């Protein structure tokens, strides 16, 4: 689990998205495994806009951070599950590091903000749904 709070803004995971969150949606996009949702109070976060392949992510399922090297996003095939079919994923990046399927939500951050959030993993890798081309959160 795990969100962003950046503006009037909530970005979550939207296979993890409550029903307040679609309730207040902005925008979801299915191939990214994206949902944003509006807030009425002011969000903690801010938003990297540049072009970093290397950065720090949080791990709940290790209650740690790992420093982790990380692909430009891309489109990636993601094997089916209870919350999707087989399909290519928008907009991932690849990384090694540890992961379980509760880690989806840990934020990816470098020395500029917030990169993104854990969505995907397996196996000693772990995949995260970037947002720095999402320049309206801000
Ligand atoms: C950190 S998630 C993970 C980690 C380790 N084994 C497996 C997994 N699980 C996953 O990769 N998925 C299940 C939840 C929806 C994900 C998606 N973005 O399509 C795919
Ligand atoms: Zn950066």
């Amino acid at each position: 689990s795990g969100a962003i709070y950046v503006g009037n803004y909530r970005v979550v995971n939207r296979h993890l998205a409550t029903h307040n969150d679609w309730a207040n949606l902005v925008w979801e996009d299915s191939s990214r495994d994206l949902l944003v949702s509006s807030t009425t109070a002011q969000g903690c976060d801010t938003i990297a806009r540049c072009d970093c392949q290397t950065g720090v992510y949080y791990c709940s399922s290790r209650r740690k951070h790992y420093p982790v090297s990380f692909s430009k996003p891309s489109l990636i095939f993601v094997e089916a599950s209870e919350y999707y079919p087989a399909r290519y994923q928008s907009h991932l990046m690849l990384a090694v590091g540890h992961s379980e399927p509760g880690d989806c939500g840990g934020i990816l951050r470098c020395q500029h903000g917030v990169v993104g959030i854990v969505s995907t993993g397996g196996n000693g890798l772990v995949g995260f749904a970037d947002v720095r081309d999402l320049l309206w959160l801000d």
